């Protein structure tokens, strides 16, 4: 289907997909829901280009239309940047709703749940929407709710690690990304529909215009604004745009060889915390029925690769090949989430199921009863992942 594939090409801007025994505990991490754009850079650039053209009589008919809409968008986004949208809230109500309905026993009576979020409002509002749905279904829940910079160590590790911040900003992946954009993004066919003399434009300025335009269009379906630009581009053009953003995500935030696993290793404190909270619930030190955490794409992506969920930590030496093996939209769409579901069988042995975006995920260890894995084997495996992460990090101060 062309419709679903077009949405995929929004990559990490993709709206959460459609998703329409009982565990004793659920361990959760969840990106905020669908949001407004975080930066006005792409919009202003697209507008600076159009408006400068409207002066030198350089706009086509479709060009004139685009500019009017771009100006309007500029208005609608004003003061709204980075905020959670109505769609974002409904995504959370739906995730929480499906959990409640699927495991009513878990959240029945006076179950205790705890939730944390980062200081980022879109993350907090996400938690709120998620929590509000839960309480509505069972007003008798005990709920502990908190948030702030004090969770920076486990929810924003990507800001704390000096080496990573240097890598993300000025590291070796940049030139690679930039050469790949040049190869894959053919600007002129696209600019031809908005501008007279598309050929007069420099590849650099042309490439920027067109990237900014893809970015605007990519984010629009997340704003709950009844406007659409997905139509300005052909499927192939979206395919190409996406391949480039996909490569950026992979190299900047995941297991690309050029990153040396630095982007993945930084998530070890979060994995560590996940294991502790489950162990404490297993021992009975804690007695929560669920821990929920609300954070970002930058939290989810490396976390998932660090968990070793199959096809997320792959190390692809060749850039042009990443799109085949690693799909950002499958990992970190809007409202992306990981849930560990813990079960106890008839003989008291603990099993765990790993859901990524509410689909059962695979680990590179064996089980006689997929999708359930032995908690003991699993924890040993995660503990190895963590120890590897600590070494990786030790190689980079």
């Amino acid at each position: 289907h062309m419709q679903t594939k077009i949405q995929k090409y929004a990559g990490t801007a993709m709206p959460y997909p459609n998703r329409t025994m009982t565990p004793f505990y659920i361990n959760h991490l969840g990106r905020h829901g669908a949001r407004f754009p975080t930066s006005r850079k792409a919009l202003d650039k697209v507008e600076k280009v159009l408006v400068s053209a409207q002066q030198e009589n350089g706009l086509t008919s479709e060009g004139m239309a685009l500019l009017s809409m771009i100006r309007r968008l500029s208005r609608l986004f004003d003061g709204q940047w980075g905020k959670l949208s109505k769609l974002g809230e409904t995504e959370q109500e739906g995730i929480a709703g499906r959990m409640i309905r699927n495991y009513p026993q878990l959240f029945s009576n006076s179950a205790k749940i705890e939730a944390i979020a980062t200081y980022v409002p879109r993350s907090i509002n996400s938690m709120d929407a998620f929590l509000s749905c839960m309480i509505r279904h069972n007003p008798a829940l005990q709920v502990q709710r908190s948030e702030g910079k004090q969770y920076n160590h486990i929810l924003r590790f990507f800001d704390l690690n000096k080496s990573y911040v240097n890598y993300k900003e000025k590291g070796d992946w940049l030139p690679i990304y930039k050469a790949f954009v040049h190869k894959k993004i053919s600007p002129v066919p696209i600019m031809k529909k908005f501008l007279l003399n598309p050929e007069q434009y420099l590849d650099k300025e042309a490439e920027e215009f067109v990237m900014a335009l893809f970015s605007v269009a990519a984010i629009l379906p997340d704003t709950s604004i009844p406007l659409n630009l997905e139509d300005l581009f052909t499927l192939d053009e979206w395919h190409r745009y996406w391949q480039t953003q996909n490569l950026r995500q992979y190299m900047s935030k995941s297991s690309a060889p050029v990153g040396k696993m630095l982007p993945v290793a930084i998530a070890w404190p979060l994995l560590s915390e996940f294991i502790r909270s489950a162990q404490e619930v297993i021992s009975g030190k804690s007695d929560y029925q669920a821990n929920f955490r609300f954070a970002h794409a930058e939290t989810v992506i490396p976390f998932v690769s660090l968990m070793g969920i199959e096809k997320t930590d792959v190390q692809v030496c060749r850039p042009d090949s990443v799109s085949v093996y690693w799909k950002d939209y499958e990992i970190s769409p809007m409202a992306a989430n990981v849930q560990w579901l813990f079960y106890r069988d008839r003989d008291q042995r603990i099993w765990v199921k790993i859901l990524l975006n509410e689909e059962a995920a695979a680990l590179p260890i064996s089980t006689a009863c997929f999708p359930y894995y032995s908690w003991e084997k699993t924890r040993i495996f995660f503990n190895q992942r963590i120890e590897m992460a600590k070494k990786t990090l030790s190689v980079f101060n």
